[PDB]
């Protein structure tokens, strides 16, 4: 029942992963970091879950899927796919886990849903505001001509959330912990706490952060990522022998929405002015004049929606 086949040749795929202080092809304790929308690797977890995993024993890994992500979500999820197969192939046929922000998620999930032989590769999903269902700020599909790929893709909407959708894309694959903010200003909506949400995935530890930290709680896209309560949470995924957030771990106790704690004061800084949710507004993209053709394997799964090459078909 093999993968489906990559439309980038490997070596491309290749030259976008990065483990800090190690080499992919061998490593222990690695972990993929993959980035938002508009970012690369860096530029998503240089202030946070960098430094902070690696304290936690990890080495960190990260793709930069070019250009900062903006180009057709399916060519990133070849990066991660990819990124995967070597990491943990890398560290010697053991399980990794896999931390998101933004569209990293949704590039994460799709891997996990359409490219089989990952899924038992995959120790544990750890996505900080994923959007899954897209976002409903991003306009309507009929006034994005011109914009890039993976913004007609994460529009709410698209052929590709769609397709996700229906080939059960919105069930957790691996043990999966979502946290994100009903007061993201990126991806709505997320107010629901519910599967409702863009960042809700069934079976999966769905920590919406206003369900802990009360209604009045106000946290960010970006804090989504980089809050002390974003590391607790995430440091119990890490540690759970479920391979999800254990509600004992945190609490009320970790409602903090500034950058983590055991970040260093210029660490908290760059955390505390993250600017990479907007960061593509300046960056230049590629130009996409309509939705991109799903790949042959997810075109079944979104017939009657329009790509490209016209109206999806059986
Ligand atoms: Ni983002």
């Amino acid at each position: 029942g093999s993968d489906p086949a990559f439309s980038q040749p490997k070596s491309v795929l290749d030259a976008g992963l990065t483990c800090q202080g190690a080499s992919p092809s061998s490593v222990s304790k690695p972990i993929l970091l993959v980035p938002g929308t508009g970012t690369t690797g860096p530029q998503s977890f240089d202030s946070n879950w960098i430094p902070l995993s690696a304290q936690l024993g990890y080495t960190p890994c990260w793709i930069s899927p070019p250009p900062f992500m903006l180009n057709d979500t399916q060519v990133n999820t070849e990066y991660m796919v990819n990124a995967i197969t070597t990491l943990y192939a890398g560290s010697g046929n053991n399980k990794l886990p896999v931390l998101t922000v933004c569209q990293g998620g949704l590039v994460a999930q799709w891997g996990l849903t359409f490219f089989p032989s990952i899924r038992s590769k995959v120790d544990r999903l750890m996505a900080f505001a994923p959007d899954y269902k897209g976002t409903v700020l991003a306009g309507p599909l009929d006034a994005l001509a011109g914009s890039a790929p993976s913004v007609w893709q994460q529009t709410t909407g698209s052929a590709l959330t769609t397709a996700l959708r229906n080939a059960g894309g919105l069930t957790q694959i691996v043990p999966t912990t979502n946290l994100y903010s009903a007061t993201d200003e990126i991806v709505q909506p997320q107010v629901s706490n519910s599967p409702l949400d863009s960042s809700y995935l069934f079976n999966g530890k769905n920590v919406q952060a206003q369900a802990v930290c009360g209604p009045l709680f106000v946290i960010d896209h970006a804090g989504s990522l980089t809050s002390q309560f974003s590391y607790v949470v995430g440091r119990s995924a890490l540690r759970s022998t479920t391979g999800q957030a254990r509600s004992a771990d945190y609490g009320i106790t970790d409602c903090n929405p500034l950058p983590a704690n055991d970040l260093t004061p210029e660490q908290k800084v760059a955390a505390a002015a993250l600017l990479a949710p907007y960061y593509a507004a300046i960056v230049a993209g590629p130009k996409q004049n309509c939705e991109p053709d799903l790949m042959p394997y997810a075109r079944p799964f979104a017939v009657g929606k329009r790509t490209c090459s016209g109206i999806v078909t059986p």
